């Protein structure tokens, strides 16, 4: 006989998974995440923010890179997300359990961490995770000032419908530094043209290009280092490779455009 | 280095996946699961009841079999719930999707089911699967009637808060037969004693082995079919060696008892 | 002394809540509202379609007219909104309690129905109603087909930031007729500049009168029936002095504008 | 003609809505509602927390006295409830937006405060308020340490089904001061007898009276503190007549015998 295939777990490469140690981006700003998942804790006189936690797993040790940055659960004070996939919101039922921290999202973003990623208009089920309440629902071009870091929200739809840019302003050398969190711009298998329950991906993607590549960038960090070209492996030089807002915006768009082809000939 | 590990996908004996085809119990109700695990279709001239519906992967299954009993998914007018773990809940969200099901549960297992069987108070994150949003809060005692048929709730708190017996009176042989779908009693690895999320477990399991023995009982079955030893292969004989009500309770009973020794000396 | 006052009831004009019978529209739509608040009825071979219901109150009244046309609770399959303020989705929660409607709502929509309309941009928690949860999120431009009756959501953001145009083709003397169900335009009170809960307000107005402008529309009707110059009370020529698409996309845009003046001024 | 009623609003004796300082009960606990509702602040070098807000509209009353206590917005660190009715959860959504409290409840608690009272087991929805989430699910005698201070929570269903007496203890003169704050053990107007929607209400208060009464309870406090005889407008003398717990619920049980008598009889 042949029974039902078993529940398939969200699988990811190793490195997506190997913990580090905090890397400072900037005065406020620091990278707390994986090699190659981005979490990044900003630490203010009146509490810290976190952008993105990564995947469920890791939730823990955000807490324990928290701690060394002088950061405890009671301090966390707001969680914001780029988008709310299983790999960039995974741990936050649980951060919201284990620390003062409260959601800040979009209402597209919300309501698909509220059902855990499940029925995502691509990926069906198989990244399920646990699912969370978003607190405040924010509006595009919204600020949310935390001990006078102002962050904005660019909504930047197409990865997800709620796919955001965070964008703020830290210093370093007493000079100011604009700090772009672009989200994903990828569409890994997505169907692109006349999908039914996207049918505007195309001219969300296209406006969305737009957007990230208008944003307030002296330096572009994203959801996957790759993206952007970070390397959090290499220290020092973790950033030296790092692309422009522009950049990253117009090799999206490149590869967008020959997805589009390949798709119209498959 | 060392990677975080991967997420581990909720796995189970293969024949708890494996599809059989409509088995009757009484005129109007069938056992439309797989092999071990219980889902309960009862037909009314006014739509169907579904109690439980297995693994989130039995979805497709459920509907190829209700479909073979004359139910379209627009004739699906209620889900009842013994509990809301993966392997009785799994496929509620998807089912509400595909169909006109409305689902009814208790408060405890409505928050337990919203939340994807996430936080569990005995198995953390490990069972969860997709959240689904319950239409009808039901208190101990309330009765939900479809098309004649009258589901009366009998709260049994102890494997779940929300843990739930649904009893109802259907026909055989122009003889009513009272049909009692009592819930799991077991207690697979729990701490039973000084639990801090679950204080009165104890006294819970106690009420609730009570409760059991004296529901009306013509016909015990039970979610996982072994538990009042049912075998759903065996044809014409499926429920020829099924447990009364009284045994179910006293069998787990007996065996709770043990497992509170068995954990006072551990 | 001087106690804090006593919560406000939402009140509006009579003609709001006065009952009227099914007023037919097309071969298979039919306003089932008030005299001032629009409930549209559409009838399939495969189960009813409601668009908004109006004020909590009338729930009851919805129901008898729905009786009035062949319509029984089970019958009706799916409640559609134009908005989620109290005066259109007011009695969507208790249709969902006495009906088989399942809700189908873009993720603003959503948000906002789920918190009954309880902080509200412009509204405060002056106009909470009864939460209700969306069983279905849309994304703009996707259908729902009932019973090959096709709705068509368009995205209309400013009035609320979920505020949809649903449009569909109904008959009338073996004639297709393209009704279109255009939100309000409206923006009462409303902070439109620099608003911090609604930065980019005056671009999505904008935006939406271009939407308003160019839907498929032989029939325009709207929430409020004045809106449109729709007079449910004139029996025959209910609709006769009905204003196109075109007509009240240009009316409510050149309000805007003079709002927008006024607004400068004070 | 005759329209359907305007909505009615929830409306209170002036007493209830008058605003009075902060009246201190023990070492760390204040009452700091109104004259005629309960709303304690518990002061922790760890934090506050805050059992009950009253009315909605004394969101802002509530954070003028935490401000008097020296209890600024971020320090509100946890929200407990007696039940999930309008004047005692009714401004719960404001101060969750408002400070960086988290709700900590009951399944049944959690259910009726999600949809903001709406759908009443015996009110229907005429004392709907803002709906708001619980961020944790508490247990049957759970405790919950906040800073040192020890909440054990003791259901008591029955004036709703998810209500809870409230205990911990604080001090005074180096003493052990032990506090109960028990929950309503009224049933105004309520069908007492054959409820469908409670069918085991009768059940549930007698179980609640015996609850009730077997308390820790050095000093009672009760949502209105009419019902353990506190005088909040007495100053020094405003907690002198108040009830044991014994006398709080044999009162109730005798009030409760003697509904039950006139409901018999009408
Ligand atoms: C570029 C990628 C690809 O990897 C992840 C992604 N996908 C996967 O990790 C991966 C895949 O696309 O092959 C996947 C594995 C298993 C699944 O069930 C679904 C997706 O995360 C869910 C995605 O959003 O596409 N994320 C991105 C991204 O840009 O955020
Ligand atoms: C007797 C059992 C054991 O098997 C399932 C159960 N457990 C498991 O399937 C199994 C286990 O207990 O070993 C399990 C596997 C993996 C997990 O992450 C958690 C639990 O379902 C979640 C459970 O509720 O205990 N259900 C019952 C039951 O009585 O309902
Ligand atoms: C043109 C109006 C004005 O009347 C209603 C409205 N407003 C009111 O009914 C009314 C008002 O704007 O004066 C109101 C009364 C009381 C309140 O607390 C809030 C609003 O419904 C909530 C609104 O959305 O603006 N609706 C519209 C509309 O276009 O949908
Ligand atoms: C003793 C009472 C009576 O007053 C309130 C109550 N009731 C009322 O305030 C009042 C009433 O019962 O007459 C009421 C007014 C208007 C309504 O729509 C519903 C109830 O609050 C909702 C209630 O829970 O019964 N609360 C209690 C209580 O014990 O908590
Ligand atoms: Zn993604
Ligand atoms: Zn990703
Ligand atoms: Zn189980
Ligand atoms: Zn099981
Ligand atoms: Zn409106
Ligand atoms: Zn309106
Ligand atoms: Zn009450
Ligand atoms: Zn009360």
């Amino acid at each position: 006989e042949v029974p039902l295939p078993q529940l398939r777990a969200y699988t990811v490469d190793a490195s997506w998974l190997q913990p580090m140690a905090p890397l400072q981006i900037a005065d406020h700003t620091w990278q707390i995440g994986t090699e190659d998942l981005t979490a990044l804790l900003v630490q203010t006189p009146d509490g810290a923010v976190l952008l993105d936690g990564g995947m469920p797993q890791m939730a823990s040790h955000l807490l324990d890179n928290m701690k060394a940055r002088g950061v405890t659960p009671r301090d966390l004070r707001l969680i914001l997300l780029s988008h709310a996939h299983a790999d960039h919101a995974g741990p936050v039922a649980e951060l919201k359990r284990r620390t003062g921290a409260k959601v800040a999202a979009n209402a597209e973003s919300a309501v698909l961490l509220a059902r855990g990623g499940s029925d995502d208009l691509h990926f069906g089920d198989g990244i399920t995770y646990p699912p969370a309440n978003a607190d405040r629902i924010v509006m595009d071009g919204e600020v949310i000032t935390v001990g006078g870091i102002v962050f904005t929200a660019h909504f930047m739809a197409g990865h997800t419908p709620g796919s955001t840019a965070w964008t703020w302003t830290d210093t370093r050398n007493g000079k100011p530094v604009r700090i772009a969190y672009a989200d994903s711009l990828s569409a890994p298998g997505y169907q692109l043209q006349g999908n039914p329950r996207y049918p505007h991906l195309i001219e969300d993607y296209r406006r969305s290009f737009a957007t990230v590549r208008a944003l307030p960038c002296d330096v572009l960090l994203t959801p996957h280092p790759g993206a952007s070209n970070w390397d959090y492996a290499a220290g020092a030089r973790a950033g030296a490779k790092a692309l422009t807002c522009k950049a990253y915006a117009d090799a999206a768009e490149q590869k967008f455009d020959g997805q589009l082809a390949k798709e119209t000939a498959g």
